[PDB]
């Protein structure tokens, strides 16, 4: 066990290994505040986050729980990954926190285009999306500020941010679809790659019925091939009450741009699901041809996720938790 060091920083309390030095707080964080550090055992820059109320009820327990089974699964150069994780209490009995490591990252996709850095950006976002993918792992929520980017142009998927995130959604999340197919997070790959080649938001939507509104002036209203797969009576009465408009042709809505990328988005950005382009196929789209190798395009291992259809205690998720804090494996050098 390492030896622990102790300090107070913007008001509140961090209990760190000594190997993490120079704690600067960035920020408050998502669910948790945030210290830049350095590691001293492997010369990193690393960013530390430390949990607010990890346990704190039933749903928060879970979601700690969540969050770490996630981050100890990633292994990939597009994916966010865990470098440590780690606790100052010596037994389940005092374990009231956690604490997160990974690479520090500077930028986000907004802060960062020719047509060879949308190459590059787009297809390390759809390599790590088919890693993801395949361990049937679904993002949801696809969106600029959820992507770190170097200096080196080298990206890598997040679940937080370093912009609504109503304007990358698929439009059957809108719409409160029952089940998800993994192409919603093409649809959210297909605006982000829109905005890089305009430098506009595609659907700047106001809200969920003016996204909506915006998304079928671009891809039309449904035919009746995706008419009859919608159960929902009332989904449907509307989508026929309205005037039908015709699919655009994308040519002229992305103007001047690789004809290459416009054909790419026109099998993103497809109403019907079922038809969109999958992040595997997309990978070996002619647009990505000077980047595509099938042989560094890895799989993940299958993800267990059984535990999101438990309800357990609170003592019970905090148990589960403590146990994969436990049993961590750093990466090599
Ligand atoms: C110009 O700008 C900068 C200049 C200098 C800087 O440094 C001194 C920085 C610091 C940049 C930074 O923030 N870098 C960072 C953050 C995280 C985050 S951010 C987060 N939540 N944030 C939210 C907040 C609100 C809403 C949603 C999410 N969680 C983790 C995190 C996740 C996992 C983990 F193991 C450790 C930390 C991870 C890695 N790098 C900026
Ligand atoms: C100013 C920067 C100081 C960094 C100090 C990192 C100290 C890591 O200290 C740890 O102490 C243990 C007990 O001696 C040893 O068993 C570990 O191998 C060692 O890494
Ligand atoms: C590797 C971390 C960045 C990519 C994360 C991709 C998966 C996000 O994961 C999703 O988060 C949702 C909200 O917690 C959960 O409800 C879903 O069950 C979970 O699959
Ligand atoms: C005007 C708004 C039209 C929204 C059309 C959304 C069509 C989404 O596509 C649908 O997604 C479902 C859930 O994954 C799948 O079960 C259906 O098979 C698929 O056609």
């Amino acid at each position: 066990r390492p030896t622990f060091y102790r300090q107070e920083l913007n008001k509140t309390i961090w209990e760190v290994p000594e190997r993490y030095q120079n704690l600067s707080p960035v920020g408050s964080g998502a669910y948790g505040s945030v210290c830049a550090a350095f590691d001293t055992k492997t010369g990193l820059r690393v960013a530390v986050k430390k949990l607010s109320r990890p346990f704190q009820s039933i749903i928060h327990a879970k979601r700690t729980y969540r969050e770490l089974r996630l981050l100890k699964h990633m292994k990939h150069e597009n994916v966010i990954g865990l470098l440590d994780v780690f606790t100052p209490a010596r037994s389940l009995e005092e374990f009231n926190d956690v604490y997160l490591v990974t690479h520090l990252m500077g930028a986000d996709l907004n802060n960062i285009l020719t047509d060879d850095h949308v190459q590059f950006l787009i297809y390390q976002i759809l390599r790590g999306l088919k890693y993801i993918h395949s361990a049937d792992i679904i993002h949801r929520d696809l969106k600029p500020s959820n992507l770190a980017v170097n200096e080196d142009c080298e990206l890598k998927i997040l679940d937080f941010g370093l912009v609504a995130t109503r304007w990358y959604r698929a439009p059957e999340i809108m719409l409160n679809w029952m089940h998800y197919n993994q192409t919603v997070d093409i649809w959210s790959v297909g605006c982000i790659m829109a905005e890089l080649l305009t430098g506009r938001t595609l659907f700047p939507g106001t809200d969920h019925i003016d996204q909506l509104k915006l998304i079928l002036r671009l891809v039309g209203t449904p035919g009746a091939e995706l008419l009859k797969k919608i159960s929902s009576e009332s989904a449907r009465n509307y989508i026929q009450s309205l005037t039908q408009m015709p699919k655009m042709n994308f040519a002229n809505v992305f103007i001047g741009a690789n004809p290459l990328a416009v054909d790419l988005l026109e099998k993103m950005l497809v109403l019907d699901s079922d038809k969109r382009i999958t992040a595997a196929q997309a990978l070996a789209h002619a647009y990505f041809a000077q980047y595509h190798d099938p042989d560094d395009e890895p799989v993940a291992d299958p993800y267990d996720q059984s535990f999101e259809s438990r309800d357990l205690l609170i003592d019970e998720w905090k148990s589960l938790t403590y146990d994969e804090v436990i049993s961590f494996v750093p990466p090599p050098l």
